[PDB]
């Protein structure tokens, strides 16, 4: 589609213009140069989430949440399937596998009007409002598209 790829590219063209991706509080990377496939990493996150991951960039790996934004089913028409890559987390409305119980991801609190800038940042609040924590225990395996999925599918 001409519309959902112009429509794709205006967000895109915004967020690399909005004062909350240059502040450094997130960045955005075409996985594979797909226009449709988002690997959103928040970077800035005065939490106890902004705690954990002070001491995660140290033992584990550096210091992100690392979301994917899937495109495909029919945004904007639909919302867009998002879902947190790494790391593991507790609350923050997490579901199993990755999935996110957030509101505007829904088929009833979605709008086209609204803007992929705002979806990244309700999602870094909504982790902070469920005080969202970094399970320390489990491998990444634990998040998987496949455990998010079907998670998101039984919520529905």
């Amino acid at each position: 589609s001409v519309q959902a790829t112009d429509r794709l590219m205006k967000e895109l063209r915004d967020i690399y213009r909005s004062q909350s991706f240059k502040g450094g509080n997130y960045a955005v990377e075409l996985v594979n140069d797909s226009l449709y496939d988002w690997n959103v990493k928040l970077l800035k996150v005065d939490s106890a989430l902004h705690n954990d991951l002070q001491i995660l960039k140290e033992k584990e790996g550096a210091d992100f949440i690392l979301l994917n934004f899937s495109f495909k089913d029919n945004f904007p028409f639909d919302p867009p399937f998002v879902r947190v890559v790494s790391p593991v987390l507790s609350g923050g409305y997490v579901l199993g596998g990755g999935a996110i119980c957030m509101e505007l991801l829904t088929k009833q609190g979605w709008s086209s009007a609204y803007s992929i800038e705002s979806v990244i940042m309700q999602i870094s609040a909504t982790l902070v409002k469920g005080k969202a924590r970094v399970q320390f225990g489990a491998n990444k395996s634990q998040y998987s598209l496949t455990r998010a999925q079907q998670s998101y599918k039984s919520l529905v």
